């Protein structure tokens, strides 16, 4: 049932229910030749929603808000971007215009600014060193160390044991690491092991791109990176 690039045109967004009060959002973007599918997360907290990652640019992020209003009907009040690439902060200006309080790690804000990308408005201050973890509403945000990028974060929803790995985690079908220009290939396996050790009871693991799986995606990622 999980949507792929073939099911979603650029500019549309689908939601997919993952567990109680947890959905992923899936969108499509085209970079020159390449067409990607990309996942974020939505998590209910009382009568509001926490959003993890934009839908890759302003147009998709507008469609994301519309689809949330249509399907869920609760307001997105806060967001977290999991790394500095346009794929995850592109659209933060749409979120700000809709009144969302946008957050990420201080390092992500710095890298986004350096890259000329959109910059979330607020910093999650206790996330500075590999291993740092903070609670934020109904999730934990974990900085496990450098991997796909130096700043990449993962997000865990403890009530339902759902781990959003973002682009630090590859889907089962993926056999190459993608854009490695900001990656730390040497550190990535150790970063994965840190995720494994922290969330040994996770039931679903959602990669940055492609099909959700279980904890097996973590070791798979290490194998690919090598
Ligand atoms: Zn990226």
């Amino acid at each position: 049932e999980y949507p792929t690039v073939d099911d979603i045109p650029v500019g549309e967004v689908r939601l997919y229910k993952i567990g109680d009060g947890v959905w992923s959002h899936i969108a499509t973007q085209k970079l020159g030749d390449t067409v990607y599918s990309s996942n974020g997360l939505i998590v209910r907290d009382a009568d509001e929603l926490l959003l993890i990652d934009t839908a890759w640019g302003a147009k998709n992020t507008v469609a994301l808000l519309a689809e949330i209003e249509k399907q869920i009907g609760l307001p997105v009040t806060r967001s977290i971007s999991t790394h500095f690439h346009d794929a995850r902060v592109g659209g933060v200006d749409v979120l700000r215009a809709a009144g969302v309080a946008t957050y990420t790690s201080p390092l992500t804000r710095q890298l986004a600014e350096a890259a000329g990308n959109e910059v979330p408005a607020h910093s999650l201050k206790a996330l500075s060193s590999s291993g740092d973890v903070v609670r934020f509403g109904p999730v934990e945000v974990f900085y496990p160390g450098a991997a796909h990028s130096g700043d990449n974060l993962v997000v865990y929803v403890p009530a339902v044991r759902v781990l959003f790995g973002g682009c630090a985690v590859h889907e089962a079908s993926r056999e190459s690491a993608g854009n490695v220009a900001d990656a730390n290939l040497a550190e990535w396996p150790a970063t994965i092991k840190r995720i494994q050790q922290r969330y040994p009871e996770a039931e679903v693991v959602i990669p940055g791109h492609g099909l959700p799986g279980g904890l097996e995606l973590l070791q798979h990622t290490t194998n690919v990176v090598k």
